[PDB]
């Protein structure tokens, strides 16, 4: 539950995201994969990605994070309302991807992560706290769609 001063925020901070989708796409990944390398084995088309630097050539790693982001935005300025915005991910997460939650909480701090190092000292105090309780949000309504699927 977000309030209306607290999405601005949001979506003030997904501005900056969206001046440039491909690259904050591509390092919250390299970000998660470094980070949390067993994330990177349930990417049958970046587990062959054995360094950071084979990581930042990728096209297709790009590519995939701008596809992430673009979803997630889309979601976002749902402003809570993305029941279904939100369904056909956690499905797909859950039944194919297989994706823990945890790795979800792992890509929501990396996401954290990357603003503060793409926007040094221009993601305040107030813009974290609004984006880290969406992505919360984000993550406790997959969190129940995977309760609802039994899945672990
Ligand atoms: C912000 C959180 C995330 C968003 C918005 C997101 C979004 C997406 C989207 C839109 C797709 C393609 C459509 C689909 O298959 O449903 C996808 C595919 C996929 N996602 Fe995510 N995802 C997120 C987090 C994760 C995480 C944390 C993992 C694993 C650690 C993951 C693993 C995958 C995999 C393996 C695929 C299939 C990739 C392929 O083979 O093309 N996702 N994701």
């Amino acid at each position: 539950g977000l309030s209306d001063g607290e999405w601005q925020q949001v979506l003030n901070v997904w501005g900056k995201v969206e001046a440039d989708i491909a690259g904050h796409g591509q390092e919250v990944l390299i970000r998660l994969f470094t980070g949390h390398p067993e994330t990177l084995e349930k990417f049958d088309k970046f587990k062959h990605l054995k360094t950071e630097a084979e990581m930042k050539a990728s096209e297709d790693l790009k590519k995939h994070g701008t596809v992430v982001l673009t979803a997630l935005g889309g979601i976002l300025k749902k402003k809570g309302h993305h029941e279904a915005e939100l369904k056909p991910l956690a499905q797909s997460h859950a039944t194919k991807h297989k994706i823990p939650i945890k790795y979800l909480e792992f890509i929501s701090d990396a996401i954290i992560h990357v603003l503060h190092s793409k926007h040094p000292g221009d993601f305040g105090a107030d813009a974290q706290g609004a984006m880290t309780k969406a992505l919360e949000l984000f993550r406790n309504d997959i969190a129940a769609k995977y309760k609802e699927l039994g899945f672990q």
